[PDB]
């Protein structure tokens, strides 16, 4: 009750701006046992390209660091133009000390989209609502093919979808449904098999009878991405999840041996 709402931010439960009326703070507040003690783990979390969570409060509302954009809108503002090089190797170079962050201390996100990743006018962008109509368009293929058992992979998998919407300007992959997202993945990369992804065929929702599509040449996926983004890309969207480059490997890649740290141009 120490908190006054302002605006309804987004229904993830729901998320409001709210100010805290003993510290003045703006926060977002999030309204939502064994997950009041993860939750509260995650309150230790801390890196400067997460989104802090400030207070759990069980009364279960959880309270975040407010920032006022994020990706999708910023995107859908660049649409003209693009967003510039510089500024999404930035974006890619940080989510991915971010990411290293979480998966060194074996979170997780699970969920990544432009929606969810939060940018300020110093240059930073970061993570938001970590997972503990449902887009797909970023989801790895281990998890549309059924595999309960998944790893940090798949954060990889959706920050390379999100690197490839930002270069283009179009969602890389948009299915509607867990189908029609695996067959947009297959069209795109081929539809894979055991020589490029040992024991895919053993998936839980593996079928047989898949069709069987080529796969594209990446010079068409990603126009006009020079070839260390190229082979950047390639690697985060390697079938094979124990291929899949490491959050920690793509941050030696040679894309991020210019990498600098860019102001954009925001309107709140
Ligand atoms: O967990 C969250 C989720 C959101 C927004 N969601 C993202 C997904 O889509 C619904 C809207 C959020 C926004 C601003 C903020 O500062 C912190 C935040 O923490």
């Amino acid at each position: 009750e120490n908190f006054q709402k302002v605006e309804k931010i987004g229904e993830g439960g729901v998320v409001y701006k709210a100010r805290n009326k003993l510290t003045g703070e703006v926060v977002a507040l999030k309204k939502i046992s064994t997950a009041i003690r993860e939750i509260s783990l995650l309150k230790e979390l801390n890196h400067p390209n997460i989104v802090k969570l400030l207070d759990v409060i069980h009364t279960l509302y959880l309270v975040f660091e407010f920032l006022h954009q994020d990706l999708k809108k910023f995107m859908d503002a660049s649409a003209l133009t693009g967003i510039p090089l510089p500024l999404i190797k930035s974006y890619l170079f940080q989510l991915l000390q971010g990411l290293a962050f979480c998966h060194s201390h074996r979170v997780l996100h699970r969920d990544l989209k432009p929606q969810n990743l939060l940018i300020n006018t110093e240059g930073a962008i970061k993570l938001a609502d970590f997972g503990l109509v449902v887009t797909l368009w970023y989801r790895a293929p281990e998890i549309l093919l059924g595999c309960k058992y998944y790893s940090t992979a798949v954060d990889i998998w959706s920050l390379g979808c999100i690197f490839a919407e930002m270069v283009t300007r179009r969602a890389l992959f948009p299915g509607d449904s867990e189908i029609d997202q695996l067959f947009r993945i297959f069209r795109t990369l081929g539809t894979p098999d055991e020589v490029v992804w040992p024991g895919v065929t053993s998936m839980p929702d593996y079928k047989p009878s898949f069709p069987k599509w080529a796969r594209q040449d990446f010079s068409k996926v990603v126009p006009p991405l020079d070839e260390d983004g190229r082979s950047l890309l390639s690697q985060m969207l390697h079938y094979d999840p124990n291929k899949r480059i490491s959050a920690k490997a793509a941050l030696a890649h040679p894309f991020f041996q210019d990498v600098t740290k860019p102001v954009p141009h925001l309107r709140l």
